């Protein structure tokens, strides 16, 4: 359900997760990422470092895979990856495959 | 000054992208984990999230989708979700929690 005491990993690791449940129960449900609490944290959140608050859609479809529209308690935590590497990684991703 | 912050979330991922680092350098390659590299992190920083510094080849094996024996950056990053979903999730079918 939710965290008795944590070290240093794990504090950080919660920090993530609080903002994430905090922005997610927005419109329905804080157990998922709505579409409008998760463009609501690209926008208020992420807007330096996600620099395409604009077309979150596309990051949206590209999440949910499931399509259900739920960003899922890990099909949304994907987000926070592409943020980690993104500070390394520019642009420079690419991929396609079935 | 100069020492600007950051965003709440630039500030989260770079917080763990740097303690990722640190041990991504420890052997070869600075962005892979090797298996002991890999080890390092949850034997030294990990005890109360994934109680289990035993059968980290499952863990492993959980996350080399590949099994190249090295956790590049993005496959390493995967530990993160486990992490963020088991302070939340944590045994949430018998234990409890907390
Ligand atoms: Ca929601
Ligand atoms: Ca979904
Ligand atoms: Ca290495
Ligand atoms: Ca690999």
């Amino acid at each position: 359900m939710a965290a008795e005491p944590l070290t240093e990993l794990e504090e950080s690791i919660e920090t993530v997760v609080t903002t994430f449940f905090t922005f997610a129960r927005q419109e329905g449900r804080k157990d998922s990422l709505s579409v409008n609490e998760f463009k609501e944290l690209v926008t208020q959140q992420l807007p330096h470092l996600l620099k395409d608050v604009g077309s979150l859609d596309e990051k949206m479809k590209s999440l949910d895979v499931n399509q259900d529209s739920e960003l899922k308690f890990n099909e949304y935590w994907r987000l926070i990856g592409e943020l980690a590497k993104e500070i390394r990684k520019k642009k420079d991703l690419k991929i396609r495959k079935k």
